[PDB]
């Protein structure tokens, strides 16, 4: 599980920070990449990394802000022209089905793939036996949302080379042994199934914001997660400040800032994470292209 | 006047080649720029020039598809997050207002500047006492348009030499048409789509597309002084499209396989 950042700028593109999208690459858990936000040019950012659309299943959008969302028809568009077949889902607030279904009308596109459209509300968005994921009004009376992508614990793993040490060839009874079923061998032996699983995988969090604004359902929304992503600053210092105290408060493992100004360049942005620094010492200003790895443990 | 090419490639955004955006620089005519089609991150090309969105005074949309209009809603955007005041003036095919409105009203834009959208139609879509723009309707599935662009004839000045419009002509995306051909009768400049290699003929027709040779014998047929060869496919880039040029210049010697950033002077001849 990895963050990978491909636009990190705010309100328009600069030549240093494309306007924000970042990926989170799920390759090793589900085969995919899901999208938190999408500006314009997102795809072509892509064409820089080895993202291709074809991987992408699903895209959240946290605002519907033209710097979050003007990617989307060219990337659901480049799906298809690839011949992208699984269903990708894309999740928004109100507003953005007709976004998306107009653009695709006009532009007479026709998708080699199912695609489905979520208007959230806030609560769970998507939840599956492998992840959940939570969405919540950050910021009182704005059309924002926050989202807490959580992993669940995963199964203990299968001690497979100790089965077939114990001469326990691979089959259908590894399927019973993996539900912890007591097993009565070929040969006659019992087997407790338990007794060959390791322990349980505790599962990681990724919390992106939507805003630049923190409150305390920021914080509870944030809470013992891995690593939070927050938007740093508005396209037009405490805010940053602001976003590590919450990141302190709610014990977060990691804070990472992102959507950051062109009035903020080179040293500028390092001041920006010094002062998220000071208080909240794991903390980072993201910049374009950059990789954070979420490791379990 | 000169032709600033922003995105020369076709269907979707390459590393070499962006999607469709051709800048028609007047700064000395009218102290603007009009573009022609505007796909996806098109101002993000812009970002590389002198052209700012401000200076932008019309666009014209050849046709609907994607790699010809998704850049618009961010355009619009910018030039107003960056105060500009003048009105713009937008022009395409039905469908194109819907697809502007739509993308402002759900982001909640109030843009700082006056926006005019026309929905055209073959015929003139543009007039007034210094140009004269046309459209036609060219062979693309979908309701796709080629454009003329004449600047109108002037009497010397306190006496100097009358001084001859010049023209530049577009294809838009579409199949080999004689309608483009004789519109663009006698052009300065003719800027055709070739997705297709010479001997492509047939994936060019399935696709609704030119082959660099039709294109070469459009401007030959019509007494084009130039070729601009654009919207190539990723197929061939680098020097592979050194082999495209001399499929054009082969049938029409003046022939140029366009590229990003590839600016083209168009002098009163
Ligand atoms: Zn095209
Ligand atoms: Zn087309």
């Amino acid at each position: 599980m990895e963050l990978l950042f491909l636009g990190t700028g705010a309100g328009i593109p600069a030549k240093a920070r494309n306007v924000t999208s970042v990926a989170l690459k799920l390759l090793e858990e589900r085969r995919s990449v899901w999208l938190f936000d999408c500006g314009e040019a997102t795809q072509h950012q892509m064409l820089h990394t080895t993202i291709k659309p074809r991987k992408i299943e699903k895209i959240f959008i946290t605002h519907m802000h033209g710097d979050h969302v003007y990617g989307l028809p060219g990337l659901l568009g480049s799906r298809s022209f690839q011949g992208g077949e699984d269903e990708l889902t894309v999740y928004g607030p109100k507003g953005i089905k007709a976004f998306i279904e107009t653009s695709l009308a006009v532009t007479k596109t026709h998708l080699t793939y199912p695609l489905a459209i979520q208007e959230i509300e806030e609560g769970i968005v998507f939840e599956d036996d492998q992840f959940i994921v939570t969405a919540v009004s950050v910021i009182h009376g704005v059309e924002a949302f926050g989202y807490r992508v959580q992993e669940k614990d995963v199964p203990g793993s299968l001690k497979a080379d100790v089965l077939k040490e114990m001469n326990i060839p691979p089959g259908p009874v590894y399927q019973k042994i993996k539900k912890g079923e007591t097993v009565t061998l070929e040969d006659g032996r019992i087997i407790n199934g338990n007794d060959f699983l390791e322990p349980p995988k505790k599962g990681r969090s990724v919390v992106f914001s939507g805003d630049t604004r923190v409150s305390d359902k920021l914080k509870e929304l944030a809470r013992d997660c891995d690593v939070m992503v927050h938007e740093a600053t508005f396209a037009k210092h405490s805010t940053t400040e602001q976003a590590a105290v919450t990141a302190k408060e709610a014990r977060a493992k990691q804070l990472i800032l992102t959507h950051i100004s062109a009035r903020y360049q080179g040293d500028a942005s390092l001041e920006l994470q010094k002062e998220a620094v000071d208080v909240f010492p794991n903390s980072v200003a993201a910049y374009d292209f950059l990789e954070v790895n979420v490791p379990r443990g």
